[PDB]
DNA sequence: GTTCCAATTGGAA
DNA sequence: GTTCCAATTGGAA
C-alpha cells in the first residue's frame, strides 16, 4: 500500500516513502523536500511565502507574487520545527530560498521558449 | 583602571562590565551590544560584513562598504555562538542587520539637518 | 546605542 | 527538474 503521512494540522499530506526519507537533521533540505512534494515547481516559481512585494524593488514593475496557500505552509512548518528542531523563522527562510530558486529555473525555461 | 575581557580568540576586548551586562539569551541583541562597544557609528554605517556589494543591485551605483575587521568580527561570532548558541550565520545575519540599521540611521539624521 | 523582517539578486560549490 | 549565501530596501511594531 501506498500510505499517506499527515504532516501537520491542517492534513496536508505527503507518501509515506517521501516523509520517511527526509533527513530531519538538515533543515533546509527537509523543507525543500516537503514543498516540491506538495506544490508544483510552477506554483514555486510564481508565489512567495507573504505574497507581500520587497521592499527593495518598490516602484518597479516586477511581477508580485501571490501568497503560498498558507494551511500548507502552516503544516510544512509545522512538521519541520517538531522534526528538526528548527526555529520557524528558519524553516521559513528555506521555503523564500527555495520559492527563489524554482523562480530562476523557470526564467531560464521561458528564455529557451523564444 | 577597569578590566579587558577578551570576547574571542583574536582577543577583541570589550570592558567586563559590558560583558557581564549583554542580553545573552537573545543573539541579535548580544550581537548589536557588541558591535556598538566594538565600533564606533560612523564605522557600522559604512560598513558591511563582506565588504562586497549587493547582487541585487549590480546594474546601480550604490555606495561602496569597506569590510568591518574580520578579526574582531570573527570574536564577535565566536562570543555569540558560544554564549548563545545561536548558528554562526544566525550571528552574521544580526551584524549584517545592525549595520543596515545604523547606515538607515545616518541618513535620517542628514534629511534632519537639512 | 530601534529592532526585526522577507523579496530579490548573481554566482560559488 | 541545485543548494546556499549576504547586501539592500520600506515598513511593522
Amino acid at each position: 500500500d501506498n500510505v499517506m503521512v499527515s504532516i501537520g494540522p491542517n492534513n496536508t499530506c505527503v507518501p509515506a516513502s517521501v516523509f520517511e526519507n527526509i533527513n530531519w537533521s538538515v533543515c533546509s533540505l527537509a523543507t525543500r523536500k516537503l514543498l516540491v512534494t506538495i506544490f508544483d515547481r510552477e506554483t514555486l516559481a510564481t508565489h512567495s511565502v507573504t505574497g507581500k512585494p520587497s521592499p527593495a524593488f518598490k516602484d518597479q514593475d516586477k511581477p508580485l507574487k501571490r501568497m503560498l496557500d498558507p494551511g500548507k505552509i502552516q503544516d510544512i512548518i509545522f512538521a519541520v520545527t517538531h522534526k528538526c528542531n528548527a526555529s520557524e523563522k528558519e524553516v521559513r527562510n528555506a521555503i523564500t530560498t527555495k520559492c527563489a530558486d524554482e523562480n530562476k529555473m523557470m526564467k531560464i525555461q521561458n528564455v529557451k521558449r523564444r
